């Protein structure tokens, strides 16, 4: 697992935040995740030490890779521009496991940024620190 929210985990990539968790996405319909802006093809980091489990496409979200820490927590990275990363690998806390893109056909080149626990998308950051 991810522990108490308490700034241990590491930041995906660095980056000026785009969209914040909660944010409006489009209407009254809000981000379920954060969005990181960073050059294309800058490395993006498993925050923790997890299970390589989606390393795909998924409509809205351009190419995921999803990382499972056990116990219930789970982080996701996706508008990668490739993963560097199989499904069924274990990766460590800071490790490059995809490069920054354009693929959710966003604007600009970014990081979207989720993580669930108990299977549900809450703010990210507070877990973030390193
Ligand atoms: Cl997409």
């Amino acid at each position: 697992g991810l522990g108490a929210p308490r700034g241990q985990a590491f930041w995906p990539v660095r980056g000026p935040t785009l969209h914040r968790y909660g944010e409006q996405l489009q209407g009254e319909l809000r981000w379920k995740g954060m969005v990181i802006g960073a050059s294309e093809g800058t490395e993006v980091k498993a925050i923790a030490d997890g299970r390589v489990i989606l390393a795909d496409w998924l409509q809205g979200y351009g190419l995921v890779v999803v990382v499972e820490h056990g116990k219930g927590d789970m982080s996701l990275y996706g508008y990668n521009q490739s993963a560097l990363v199989s499904v069924g690998s274990q990766v460590r806390a800071g490790q490059p496991i995809a490069l920054v893109g354009s693929s959710g056909g966003q604007g600009r080149p970014s990081l979207y940024f989720e993580i669930r626990r108990q299977g549900q998308a809450v703010n990210p950051q507070p877990w973030l620190g390193r």
